[PDB]
C-alpha cells in the first residue's frame, strides 16, 4: 500500500508517553496566545498578483477541537494548535502585532504620525494584507520607517507590500536594519543553494497534505507563504553594540546580537512600554543551531550570552517581551524566568555536549546521551519543536570536532550504495533481510528498521516491498515526532519511496542585493569541470555604475575572481554595468541587445566571455534523496 | 596475532599501481630539498631540561637508503625522504633556514646588527638547538626581532629558547605578530581539548613506532617535538591588509591572511632578495580544510584567494618562494605555477565539491565522487600527505551543509554499541560475520571489512578474533595510506585493537595568553550537571591586575559568564588578580596563601566560590575510540 497507515500500538504508547512526561496541567499559554486580541478575520486567504494562493489557514482546521490524534506527538499538537491563534493582537500600548499571516509576524508601532513597522514577511502579499487589518481595525496611518529585526527572507520579503522605492528615495521611508544586514541577507543562500532547496522540500513537507498524517505546523509559526521575494536596501545601519534612536517621536534601544539566529540581528527595547523584542534570539521553541536543510552551524555559546546581556540590560525592568515568531509573555518575574532559562538553554546545550564530547562520547553517540535538566525540560518554550537537543547536540559537536567520529573505521568510509551490496548479501539476501525487519517492526524497534531496510533500498531501489516498509517505519518516527522538521521529513521520506521523486516538475530583488564577487564565486560553482578541463582564459571586468573592477581567470578547471585587480594581460576587457548584467541573467535582456545599445563593450578577444559562459552547468532540483541517484 | 603483519598481494599491488600513477620521474624536489645546504650536523639528538629527549632523526634511518618498501604508500615514501633533508640551508642572500629540527622550519634573517627570526618551532630546545647551528655557521649575532607567522604552537611554541621576557620588556627584542594573534593562539585548543588531544595519538601515531611498519612522517615535517609549550606576547601587531616596515634595516612587507590555515596569518615579501615566504598558505603538500584530530572546518574559498593575491601582489617578481613547513622553490616561472596551482586547488575543492552537492552527492558520497583534475593532480606538492582530497570534500561539504546527510533514514541514529547486537544477528551472529568478512578479506576489500566487522567488535568488544580481523584490514589500509594522517590513525587503531588502550597513563605561558571570559567558558564545560542540579549562585569576580570584571551565575545547571558586568545581587564578591588565578589553576600556590598574603578577597558569603569549584570535575585522557566505552 502507498497511502498513510494509522498509528501503531507502539506509536500510541509513545504518544501516551509524552502526556505523562510533559506539564500539559500548565496551560498559560492559551491565554497568552488570546490575549489581546482585537480581530481574527473568520478566514484567511491570500492571493498572489499572478492569481496564485500565497497564504491560506482552512486547511488547519481539523486541529481546532483540540481532540489529541495519535498521528501527532500530542506536543506538537499543543504547539500546532497554539500558532492557529492568528489575528491583530495588542501587545502593549501602541504596540500591536499581526500574526499567523505567515511564518513570522509582523509588528506595527505607532508612532505620533504614522507607523514604524518591525519586519515584513516573506511576501509582498502577506504584509500587504497585514497592513489592511491593521487599517480596518486601528485606523489608516502611513508607514514612516520599516525595520529589520534580522536578515532573514520571513523578515524582509514582504517589504515591498508596504513600501516602495520611491518612497524611500524621497526621504517618506526610512529603512533600519543591523549592520552587516546586506551580505547576511544574501550570502549563506547562494553556493550550496540548489542542495538546501531540495532538501527543505523534505524540512517543510512541500509535498505533504495538510492534515493528521501530512503537515501539521511549522513550530515558529504555521508555514511558509508562497510568493514572490521583495528586499530592499536599508537607509540607516544600526553600527557596533546598538543605538538609541527616536523615531517618529518613540525611542527605540537597539542591541546588535550579531551571529546568534542570524549573522546581523538586533533586539528592541521600548523604554515607554517597557516592552522587550527579542528578534528571534528567543522563540516559543528551542531553535535551530542547525537547520537540517543545511547550513553553518551557530554558535550557541554566543546565542546564551547575548540573551544574558539582553536579560541583565532590559529584563531587569521589561513588563512585555515579544518575538518576531509565536506569542508575547506577560510580567517581570515570568520574562526574566524566561531569558534566564533560554540563555541556559542554549549554554547546557553547548557546554553539556562538549562535557560528553570530552568524555570520549561521540557525533554518533552525544544525542542518545545528552537531556536537559528538569528546569529546563519542563517549559513549553524550550521544548524541541524548531531545533530539537538531539540534532542541536551533534551540531554544537559538528561545530568544535567536525563530521568525523576518531574511529579509523569510519575514516574512508563506501558510499551507501556501494557497500549496500554486501550488507544485504552478509544478511542473507533481501528477503531474509525483509523477514527479520518485519519482526523488528512487529516490536516498534522504527528507528533501527529504518537503518537497516535503507540499505536493502540503496541496493535494491526497486525493491517495492523494501521501499513500502522503510516508508511505514519512517512515518510511524515522523507521528512519533515533536520537532515539526524531523516529522514533515519522515513523511515526506515515507512519500517519496512510496510514490517516486516529482517527474512533473527573480528574485530581482535579491540578486541586486548579491555582492559581485560572490556572484561569480557562484558561477565558479556552476562550472563544468569537464567542459573546462585544459582550458585557460582571463577577462577584465569592469562594472562602472558600482565603480567596481573584477579580474575573471579560468585555470587548471577552476574560475578565480579577484576584486579591484586589472591585468595588463587579459585576454578581454568587458565593460558593464551591475544592472545591466543583472538583467542578463535573470533573462530580462539578451547579450546583443546589451552591445547594440553601448550597455556591454569588449576590447581584446571578443569571444572569451561567452566561451566561459558557454562552460556553467545547471542543477536539476528534484535529485534523489532517500534511494541512489536512479 | 598481536604483531603487524606483512603487505598483502592487494596492498602490494595498490603500490604498483601508485608508481604507474604518479610522475616519479619528476625529481626535482629532490635537488630543491638539497640546495644551498650550510650543514646537515650528523646526529641530531636534542634534550629537554628535565632530561626527557625533545626530538630524534636516527628512528628514521631505514629510510636513507631509498628503497621502496610496501608497507609504505610509495608517495609518501617520497616525501618521508624528503623531509629527512635536515639542518641549516642558505634560501637567498642572507636568509637561512633551519629544518627537521621540530615539525616546522625557523628561518633566520640578517640583519645590519642580528637576525631577524621567523617562528620558534614547537617548544624552547628545539628553537635554542637551531639557534647555536646558526651561530656555529654563521658566527653568532643577537636576535632583535622575532615574527610570529601565525598562531599555531609548531610556530610560536619555542620563542623562549631563543628570548626572555626581561629583553622583550628592555626593548632589546620586539616580538612581531598578525593582529588576531593571541586570541587564535589559544582559542581553538580549549573547549574540546582532551577530546582533541586524545584524538590527536591517531594523527600522530604517538603510540608508533618509528619504522615500515609504524610511523614514517608527518607530511609537513617529520614529527612534531615534545617539551615545554612557551609563549610571549606580541609588542607590535600588524593590522588591516598588512603593512610595510623596515626591521634592522631589511625592508618586510606583510600580507594578512586571516581565516585561512589560522585565524591569525601573514605571508611576508621581502623585496631586496625577491623572496616571497607564504607562511603556511603554501607548503609541499594539500593542506587540511579539516584537521582529523578535530576543529572548526576551514574557508577554502578564501584560503583560495588569499594566494591569488599574493600571486598578483608579490608572484609577479618572486625569485624564491619558501615556507614554514617544507623545502623552497626558485624560478619566477615555477613559483608563479605553483601559486596558479595551489590557488586552484583550494578552489577546486571547494567549488567541485559545491557542485556535486548542488547535484544531490552527500557527504557520505562525495569523497568517492571528486578527484583532481591532471594538471593539479601530477604535482607533488599538491598531493594529500597532510590534508587529502577526500576528507577535505567531505569538509567542504560539512561546512555549507553540515553533517546531515538529508535521508530521514539517517536522521535519529541509534548509537553504534546500540545497532551493533543487531547488525551481528541479522548477519547470523559473529562466527557467520567472521566467515564472510574473512572472504571478504581475502578479496582484499579492506573498506569494506574495516566497516562491517567494526559492528562486530561494537557488539562484542571482547570478540578476540573480531578485533583482530578489524585490525589486520585497518593495518593494510594503513599501508596503502598516501596521508600521513590516515596512515597513522589506521595503524593506532589497529594497535589499540590488538593491544588495548594504555592502562599505566603547564602550560604557563599558555593559560596567562588565555582570556578570562574563556577561561570561565573552559570551567563551564568542566561542570558536573549531576552535582550542579537545583543549585543557584552568583559571584562578582573582579581582576585588579588586568582591570576586568566578571558576574558569574549558575542556574539550571548551567554556568555564566558576562564581562563587565556587577550584581549589587551577588551571593559574594571575590577579588583576585588574574597572575594569581592562573597560578591556582596550575596549583603554583594554594588558596589558603593567597587570602593569607591579602591576594585573594572575598565579601559576602566566603562558601560559595568553592561550591562552584567543587562542582567541576575532570575529564579522562585515554577514553575509548575503536570500542565502545569499557
Ligand atoms: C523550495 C523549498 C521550499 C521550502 C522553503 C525553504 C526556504 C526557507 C527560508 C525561510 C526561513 C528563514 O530562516
Ligand atoms: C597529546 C597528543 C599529542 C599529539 C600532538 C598534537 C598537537 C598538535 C599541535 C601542533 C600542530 C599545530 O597546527
Ligand atoms: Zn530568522
Ligand atoms: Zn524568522
Ligand atoms: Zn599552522
Ligand atoms: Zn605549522
Amino acid at each position: 500500500t502507498t497511502a498513510p497507515k494509522p498509528p501503531s500500538a507502539f506509536t500510541v504508547e509513545a504518544q501516551r508517553r509524552v502526556e505523562a512526561e510533559l506539564p500539559f496541567a500548565d496551560r498559560a499559554d492559551f491565554e497568552r496566545a488570546d490575549r489581546g486580541l482585537i480581530r481574527r478575520p473568520e478566514r484567511l486567504l491570500i492571493r498572489n498578483p499572478d492569481g496564485s494562493v500565497a497564504w491560506q489557514l482552512g486547511g488547519y482546521d481539523f486541529l481546532l477541537d483540540g481532540k489529541p490524534r495519535d498521528s501527532i506527538n500530542p506536543s506538537l499538537q499543543r504547539q500546532a494548535l497554539l500558532n492557529l491563534k492568528y489575528g491583530l493582537f495588542e501587545v502593549a500600548e501602541g504596540i500591536y502585532q499581526v500574526r499567523g499571516f505567515d511564518l513570522a509576524n509582523i509588528t506595527f508601532i505607532r508612532g505620533d504620525s504614522g507607523w514604524i513597522v518591525v519586519d515584513t514577511l516573506t511576501t509582498p502579499a502577506t504584509a500587504r494584507a497585514a497592513y489592511e487589518l491593521v487599517s480596518r481595525e486601528l485606523g489608516e496611518r502611513p508607514i514612516r520607517t520599516v525595520i529589520y529585526s534580522h536578515a532573514h527572507a520571513d523578515h524582509f520579503g514582504g517589504v515591498r507590500g508596504l513600501v516602495e522605492p520611491q518612497q524611500v528615495a524621497s526621504g517618506a521611508v526610512q529603512i533600519i536594519a543591523p549592520a552587516g544586514f546586506m551580505e547576511a541577507a544574501i550570502k549563506e543562500n547562494v553556493l550550496a543553494g540548489n542542495a538546501m532547496m531540495r532538501r527543505a522540500t523534505y524540512q517543510y513537507g512541500t509535498q505533504l497534505p495538510k492534515g493528521p498524517q501530512g503537515q501539521v505546523d511549522m513550530a515558529i509559526g504555521k508555514g511558509l507563504a508562497r510568493g514572490p521575494l521583495s528586499l530592499l536596501a536599508p537607509t540607516r545601519l544600526i553600527e557596533g553594540e546598538g543605538e538609541d534612536l527616536v523615531l517618529d517621536g518613540v525611542p527605540f534601544t537597539f542591541q546588535n546580537t550579531p551571529g546568534t539566529e542570524s549573522p546581523a540581528e538586533m533586539n528592541i527595547w521600548l523604554p515607554r512600554q517597557k516592552a522587550l523584542l527579542m528578534a528571534e534570539n528567543v522563540v516559543g521553541t528551542l531553535h535551530n543551531l542547525y537547520t537540517l536543510r543545511g547550513a553553518e552551524v551557530r554558535d550557541a555559546l554566543g546565542w546564551s550570552k547575548y540573551i544574558n546581556q539582553a536579560l541583565h540590560r532590559f529584563g531587569r525592568q521589561a513588563e512585555v517581551m515579544f518575538a518576531v515568531h509565536n506569542w508575547p509573555r506577560w510580567g517581570n518575574a515570568e520574562i526574566v524566568e524566561v531569558l534566564e532559562k533560554q540563555r541556559d538553554l542554549y549554554g547546557y546545550l553547548h557546554d553539556q555536549t562538549l562535557h560528553l564530547a570530552n568524555q570520549g562520547v561521540t557525533i554518533g553517540q552525544v544525542h542518545n546521551r545528552l537531556r536537559l535538566p528538569p528546569s529546563l525540560d519542563q517549559e513549553w518554550y524550550d521544548r524541541g519543536y524548531h531545533g530539537s537537543v538531539s540534532h542541536n547536540a551533534r551540531a554544537v559537536l559538528n561545530r568544535y570536532l567536525g563530521y568525523y567520529d576518531g574511529n579509523p573505521a569510519t575514516l574512508d568510509p563506501l558510499s551507501p550504495e556501494d557497500s549496500a551490496g554486501r550488507y544485504v548479501e552478509y544478511m542473507g539476501g533481501a528477503e531474509r533481510l525483509l523477514e527479520q525487519a518485519r519482526a523488528s517492526y512487529a516490536r516498534g524497534e522504527y528507528r533501527w528498521v529504518v537503518e537497516v531496510v535503507n540499505r536493502l533500498v540503496f541496493a535494491e531501489p526497486d525493491n517495492r516491498a523494501a521501499r513500502e516498509l522503510q516508508a511505514d517505519a519512517l512515518e510511524q518516527l515522523g507521528y512519533q515526532a515533536e520537532n515539526a522538521g524531523w516529522r514533515n521529513s519522515y513523511l515526506s521520506a515515507a512519500y517519496e519511496l512510496r510514490h517516486g521523486v516529482p517527474r512533473d516538475q527573480g528574485s530581482a530583488d535579491a540578486l541586486a542585493a548579491m555582492d559581485t564577487g560572490l556572484l561569480f564565486d557562484y558561477l565558479g560553482v556552476r562550472l563544468d569541470a569537464g567542459a573546462a578541463e585544459g582550458k585557460a582564459l582571463s577577462i577584465n571586468l569592469r562594472l562602472p555604475d558600482i565603480g567596481e573592477n573584477y579580474l575573471l581567470e579560468l585555470k587548471n578547471s577552476h574560475l578565480n575572481n579577484l576584486r579591484g585587480v586589472q591585468s595588463e594581460d587579459a585576454g578581454q576587457t568587458v565593460s558593464i554595468d551591475r544592472a545591466d548584467l543583472n538583467r542578463l541573467l535573470l533573462k530580462e535582456v539578451s547579450a546583443v541587445r546589451l552591445v547594440f545599445e553601448g550597455k556591454l563593450k569588449s576590447s581584446g578577444n571578443p569571444l572569451l566571455l561567452g566561451q566561459l559562459f558557454g562552460m556553467l552547468g545547471d542543477f536539476d532540483f528534484w535529485f534523489d534523496i532517500v534511494t541512489p541517484a536512479a
